[PDB]
């Protein structure tokens, strides 16, 4: 069952409740009015020549109203010391015998305002406080307490501040723990909002403008992944969610828009692990009358511009979680470009175009752990992107934009300008080791499209496995009115947050990430 | 059954692609590069001194380069005037069988420039513009064209302009033929866009912080919907979509994030109409240390400022679409405010505490059509939310904050803190016969609420068609951790859109609403 319910420190807790009512105080009030943050009297008074304890016990110095958890509580007789937490921001309180009431304690209640303070409050609860400032000799911050008000009497204790293995895995549940315990796990949710509001700013100035397209759809793709299903009462109708942003905004740029982005939870049905989360948050762009080649420098220019934002022009970042050890990259632009093929030969040398259909079988099964029935039966452009997989991704630390991929790496892509029809204007961006970007010079030739994603269908997914999509005509009917050439590109802002706050797993980036039962 | 792929248009159409590329030219190139927006184009030199076409056609005027899809188009002979769409502006063109030349057209070709521009050439094709600005000499800017490129042969026709109903109801689906064709259409959704950057500065500028919560739960709460469910193959687990985002913004409050909101979408597995799409947008926002009254100045003040915004400074707006005829309804603050009692009162005509439970039974019965099992055994409260809903509600056309709810309407909020614990510090503010903004003087005394969470299992255990709903256990031991006081509110934003864009219906202010078969 609910195990807190028989806990001590739940059972006296509660116990107050009464208590605290009889002596006629509300324990859970509707306000606390006029009360600055903590963050905004430090930064007020900080450098500010307040005077001492006595010069605020004799109300000279400045009176603040404020409030937040008590976190800290020493009781030394007359005085007593605590420490408030009020959003990532401490200040020190002193509580006085004869200074210090209690909003709400009557003059001929049964218990002094000091008792009351230590006897009826405890760690965790919310108080506001009215008091004057002061520095100690030390130079800390304090405020004397006036008037303490009980915002709210919590009724277990604050959690560990230090969590171990197992309270850890509990705190990405129970978030609100992490919050109030980890000036760490505050920073990286801070970060992430900072991030999300860079990315609107940069993609706002380049003129692109932010859309919403639906989650619930028909119909599925611009990706390669198992969906989620759902049932839709009112039509009797299943439905899927999206597993990207991609058809929705080409069908924006037929409908004339030039520049669209959209900032939106995808949904994957596939596995958990630290670099895959089935919700996450996609960014998807598209500027009509560019080609990957533009998509390429917008991407790594908008990386570069947050990063800077975040660590004060410097372009370099740590991030620690590697099993090669700490590393530093420097998102800097230009980012390196390769091509895939180059890529096999720089990092797994290995010159592919040396190398027969059939010796190319040979390095995979000799030089990877693959399974034979991967590449036993796989097309050229298949096996490449194979060796890529297996020896250059995880090599790729600093940034990497990859270029011209097999024609059977997507159907939405146009083709090398050159007439080299194997390959595609597409490119990926790595990071860390992980994919970061996807983009594609788009494919907006409707017979063409036509001709790719029916030999998609029928050809690659007589796979048992594969879950039959059917063409999606709507995406084709569309196309024929016209979609102008484009360049567009996807990125995976989870992945991209716990790059540039030293995430080692995506559940740190999200406040409630998937969690077993 | 796809039909135009059996109409004549596009067997004319796609006739063209061969003949287009036989001349060596690609229909579906790959950039237009150093391609100005036609609107910026308009700001620049509208109100410029450009000469006449004489000077364009001595190269002297100021070139451009453009691009759009061709709405115009009339040969005069010698010389050629048409119409360029670029994301919702226009610009005339013209052609001259000598002056213009046409992209990979070569002299030794077996048609002339102009004759391929009325031949190859069809309206709804997207063409790079590079020529030099004029004003004819009835005051309208045009381009002198030097070079026209073909940037994507469109294969089918622009969209007709006489509608139906099933012509726009093709269009709610196919919604790109409804941008191309619809300047209010167009007008409308970049109202849109332009409404949620306003939220967002509003929201930021009050200090409230932009977070993420996840859509995909293995609960569902914070309102009275059904919900949709999915499956997450990789736990073997039943999800749903969330109906709110209210839980998990609390949590987050718990978590001592003083003041956060969310922009998001959710979902309701409920009915079609003009306000309601399945999925739909809210924004939710929590401030600690407010009430229901911070957040009632807080909503009507982020209002105005939209409409200010969007409206040059004023705050009336015209909307057309209601029975009673068209309205003007002035969004200044403050808003009308009345209790739930008044407004029976004022706009119903019933003064409810006049008047016993059985007295408000018969005024049911007789002044509205409910049938009989809604109100026979209601309480009394149930009995004032059900006189306000028939009486009341239809008739606050002007903007109204309504407060001070029956318990029974919902279990998450504090009663009056005057004592009267038969209603809540609640707001729901109405405005053009529909529900905007729910807000609350938010619950947090943890054993309050367990015993409203019980007492609504206990009433929904009655009712056969709903499924037993477990309480949220993780959600009542972060109260238990303890959330300050706190005011938050909901707004469903696509009802605010549609107040301020003169929308009829909720499908007109989504790109893809949802759609019958
Ligand atoms: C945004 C596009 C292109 C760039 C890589 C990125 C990878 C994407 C894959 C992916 C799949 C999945 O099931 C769950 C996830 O959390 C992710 C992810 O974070 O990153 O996808
Ligand atoms: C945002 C919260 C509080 C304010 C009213 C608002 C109404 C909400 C009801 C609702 C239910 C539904 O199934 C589909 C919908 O499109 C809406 C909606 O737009 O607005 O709900
Ligand atoms: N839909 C792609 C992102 C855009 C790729 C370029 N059009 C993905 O999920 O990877
Ligand atoms: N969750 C509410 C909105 C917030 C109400 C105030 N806590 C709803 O869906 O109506
Ligand atoms: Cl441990
Ligand atoms: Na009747
Ligand atoms: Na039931």
């Amino acid at each position: 069952e609910v195990e807190y319910l028989q806990h001590e420190d739940y059972l006296y807790r509660t116990s107050k409740l009464k208590e605290i009512r009889d002596l006629g105080i509300n324990p859970y009030p509707y306000q606390y009015t006029d009360c600055l943050e903590v963050q905004e009297i430090r930064n007020q008074f900080v450098d500010n020549e307040l005077g001492d304890s006595e010069a605020a016990f004799r109300k000279e110095t400045p009176k603040v109203r404020f409030a937040g958890r008590l976190v800290l509580f020493r009781s030394m007789g007359k005085n007593a010391f605590g420490q408030i937490l009020d959003n990532d921001a401490k200040i020190q309180v002193m509580f006085n015998r004869d200074f210090s009431a209690v909003a709400g304690l009557a003059a001929d209640a049964g218990i002094s305002p000091i008792k009351f303070i230590e006897k009826k409050l405890d760690l965790g609860d919310i108080l506001g406080l009215e008091g004057y400032l002061f520095f100690t000799h030390s130079g800390e911050l304090t405020v004397l307490v006036e008037t303490v008000t009980l915002l709210c009497k919590s009724l277990i204790s604050l959690p560990d501040k230090h969590a171990g293995l197992a309270d850890k895995e509990i705190r990405y549940r129970k978030r609100w723990a992490d919050l109030i315990s980890s000036e760490d796990v505050r920073k990286t949710f801070l970060t992430r909002s900072r991030i999300l509001k860079l990315i609107r700013e940069y993609m706002d100035q380049q003129s692109f403008l932010e859309v919403e397209t639906p989650i619930l759809q028909t119909v599925y793709g611009g990706a390669e992944a198992t969906p989620f299903v759902t049932t839709l009462q009112a039509l009797h109708a299943e439905m899927f969610l999206r597993i990207s942003l991609e058809i929705a905004l080409k069908k924006l740029l037929v409908g004339g828009m030039s520049r669209v982005y959209e900032i939106g939870k995808v949904f994957r049905n596939e596995g958990i692990d630290r670099t895959h989360n089935p919700e996450f948050t996609m960014i998807e762009a598209y500027a009509a009358y560019w080609d990957y080649n533009d998509v390429m420098k917008c991407v790594e220019n908008l990386v570069e511009y947050i990063v800077r934002a975040l660590n004060n022009g410097e372009t370099q970042v740590q991030y620690s979680h590697l099993k090669s050890g700490p590393q530093v990259v420097d998102f800097k632009a230009p980012w390196i470009r390769m091509t895939m093929k180059e890529s096999i030969s720089v990092y797994g040398g290995v010159d592919v175009d040396l190398h027969a259909d059939h010796e190319l079988r040979k390095i995979l099964e000799t030089q990877t752990s693959l399974p034979e029935k991967t590449y036993v039966h796989a097309s050229r452009g298949e096996l490449i992107a194979l060796l890529f997989d297996e020896l250059v991704c995880d090599k790729l630390i600093a940034p990497h934009h990859i270029t011209d991929h097999p024609l059977e790496t997507t159907p939405l892509c146009k083709t090398l300008r050159s007439g080299d029809e194997t390959l595609v204007e597409r490119f990926e961006s790595f990071c860390l080791g992980k994919e970061l970007c996807n983009a594609y010079s788009e494919l907006n030739d409707p017979l063409q499209q036509r001709k790719l994603l029916e030999e998609q269908m029928r050809k690659k997914a007589l796979n048992p496995d594969s879950e039959y999509h059917p063409i999606d005509e709507e995406f084709l009917e569309a196309l024929c009115q016209g979609m102008p050439p484009a360049g567009g590109f996807g990125i995976g802002i989870d992945r991209l947050v716990m790059m540039l706050t030293d995430a080692a797993s995506i559940r740190d980036v999200l406040f409630f990430p998937v969690m077993r039962r």
